[PDB]
């Protein structure tokens, strides 16, 4: 018995949708869903999907609340549609997959993904629920996720962090390293060689190694001294340039990061979702320097500076592919006499 | 002559409603109100209630705008209607109560409490408003404030706070702390002895005894000796233990407060209204560690270390009611071996 | 060809529109503009005018994006429309005009200031941009901006701060201070001498003299003292009087940061938008002294001292007028006995 009036019982006893039975009064208003409590209207969700609000308002309660990949990871290996699961987008406060399997009568193309509707899409399978490494064995296209070993399926290493109700977080007290698989039509696909953002953010930015360490403490010529970085234009690639009209560079984190710890600047985020690499719209409020468009990318300033300095520097432009978060990004490599000018991630 | 332009006039000459005659344009459209200000559209009101757009305008800017008992002291007392006012909830940007009395033409059950269909509703009565002491007198169900005694009244004290604007506070250029009176049909009711909650927010915590200053400030192990507390679990109650994947205990809001200083956490404040006890969804960034209804009271830290000093410990469960803000409370009391295992605000 | 989605596709790769041919799809819902990346909707523009979402959308994405006079400015000046260009007003999410000259379809008045439907309104016009200095020679109502000289032209030197995408600063790798100019009816206007408001917020409050580092880190009896300011009612009128129901004074922005440094207030914008003086409702967290309509204005505290001891202290009351940011602000004076008792923005 699955209903508008079940669904808001659970949220209000439970938190989220936990399978009880009961029933709540509701109304609903402007994209709204509202529920009374002695008497009067208290808001209980606001529909920001696109969606019909009682539709977006059973997805969000019936959300995923365990540790799982961070939406940019699940894009950028494909997948569509997730198995008997909602994996809700804060970054968007929205589904990240537009159909359901299993879960609400108006998002459902099936029941169960062994349905033949979902043979074309890639379906995520998630290794902690019973039956579903079995259900990715027999699946045309998917992508799983388990804490351990599957037998005789070569893994691979995720990233350390993961997203808990909307929370990107290193686990302590419960696990957020998955190993991955992926699946192409029947053919299980070695995935690659990556590495992974760190996805920090601006306000909470915290180093990860004694490098970023000591580059938000060190200044801009110690710390280019130290690490032997002569000659490849952090200067102007991770420190910015606010010298001219154009806000030059500026392209990893952990340099909006110093910078903002000195003097605030303002990111508009023009599309607001989660993605590898993100533009801004940025303007410097110190010195009215600013870019239409600047691509950032939270690296480990480690991994920046290795992939830095594992390119030829006698081409004046090249385009450098580095496969992040499982896909491949491309970046524009300027040099000039030998050393980078500039290097950013391509637009 | 009462209007939605002359309501507009005063909200843009006096802050509010205050009664002035005039009249400004004004646009609705979006559950929005605007006015014209040289040419260009202002907003003036943003309708975030279940009531048309206009009225809920009205009323908003009729709201009472001295000191008034917060929004739970008013539920706890089951007070449904106010006598000639508008008490705004701030918490869910809406009118605390349904109807009113000589208010609004859209929502007014009647001009005065007097009238008969005022009798089985519990109205509100505000002793610093002339004649309203002896409305009460004359009204079959209500609850009534002042500041000082009333003429063979026996008084309840009430909470040293109180709401002005919003904004919740105890006095020091106004008065907040009113006496309580009650009738149900028709006869004075004893209200019960009580303890109140602190209304305290995460943020903006401040301590307000010495075991409080001595809570943030010693660590746990020299908190928990120097107040003779061991056998009483507060490492589990008002701590919090992090350690496995479900949050452990973490019921006093000071305990949040304090782990908030040292690593943030994110409350999910499912049904947003103000009520004695809270629930949140709770997840804590550093360690993953969460739980979906953690039930949480600001208690004076004193007063919760009386609270569960007098319980008898020689029993393995029990349900232990305590009346705080005027209302009974139920908290589940968990012991083993002479010791308090868990003590939290029932589910 | 210009169209919804064409603009959208300047939005998604260039961060405005920026005349770059392509189409991206686009929804349409809740006065939201969305587009599909990866097959999910991805939020791009949420409509808070009273404009039709997709024409709020362009004139957004139209957006004027170097720095350019604050809403305030132009306002005083009486500026209508801008010649070629959306100034967007940050404050009110809004464009600062409502009809546009060759911008936009659904608001164009007119593709070119030339024609006569332009000649009664004042047109801002912007030196920076070819033609449009001559453009305002030849137009009978305008307000211009420059960077240098206008041959013949006398000019007006105005505010040291521009808007830049909505951060106010004063440029240093842009130029915000510009010349000003106005014509009335065909006759170039002499502005008037005047004093600038300073543009600065609440919590970002940063001081400009060393009469305001004074003021900040100076008590009160030592700042009064020190700059011959006793019988100048600084006590009530910049530093504020919190010792009755009624909060006394507090007129300077100064003056709410000091105070705001050592406990937060709260201050309800009930007219948000750009202008000389602000009107708030104030509430003081830490004594609950309170005021429905408090008018604050942003002057250099040097300023407001100057403003101040020019004053006659023999009438008991006063109406004095003092042109600031191009506009005459009503102040009243009274005093008694040959000092000042209180000097605020006439309301």
């Amino acid at each position: 018995h699955m209903s508008l009036e079940n669904v808001a019982f659970n949220v209000v006893n439970k938190g989220h949708f936990d399978g009880q039975q009961g029933e709540v009064p509701v109304s609903i208003i402007n994209n709204t869903v509202y529920t009374k409590v002695d008497g009067v209207d208290v808001e209980l969700f606001e529909n920001k999907t696109t969606l019909p609000v009682n539709v977006a308002f059973e997805l969000w309660a019936k959300r995923n609340i365990k540790p799982v990949p961070e939406v940019k990871i699940l894009n950028n290996l494909g997948v569509d549609i997730a198995a008997n699961t909602v994996i809700w987008d804060y970054k968007r406060d929205a589904p990240a997959h537009i159909s359901t399997i299993g879960v609400c009568s108006m998002t459902d193309i099936a029941k169960k993904p062994t349905e033949t509707i979902c043979a074309p899409l890639t379906v995520f399978f998630d290794g902690r629920v019973d039956g579903q490494v079995d259900l990715f064995r027999n699946a045309r296209n998917g992508v799983l996720i388990t804490e351990g070993s599957v037998k005789g399926l070569q893994p691979s290493v995720g990233p350390k962090q993961a997203s808990l109700n909307g929370v990107t977080l290193i686990g302590e007290a419960v696990k957020t390293q998955f190993n991955y698989y992926k699946k192409v039509d029947g053919v299980v696909q070695q995935l690659p060689e990556t590495y992974f953002t760190q996805s920090r953010n601006l306000q909470e930015f915290k180093p990860r190694s004694q490098m970023e360490i000591d580059f938000l403490e060190l200044a801009m010529d110690e710390f280019i001294e130290r690490y032997k970085l002569e000659g490849y234009a952090f200067e102007h690639i991770v420190y910015g340039d606010f010298s001219h009209s154009q806000l030059g560079g500026l392209h990893l984190l952990i340099g909006l990061a110093k910078r903002f710890k000195e003097s605030p600047f303002e990111l508009e985020d023009f599309i607001p979702m989660d993605s590898t690499v993100k533009n801004y719209f940025i303007t410097d409020a110190q010195t009215g320097s600013s870019k239409c468009v600047c691509s950032v990318i939270d690296l480990l300033l480690d991994d920046f500076v290795e992939i830095i300095k594992s390119q030829d520097l006698s081409v004046v432009s090249k385009v450098v592919k580095v496969t992040i978060d499982y896909t491949e990004i491309s970046f524009m490599l300027w040099c000039k006499d030998g050393h980078v000018e500039t290097f950013y991630p391509k637009l």
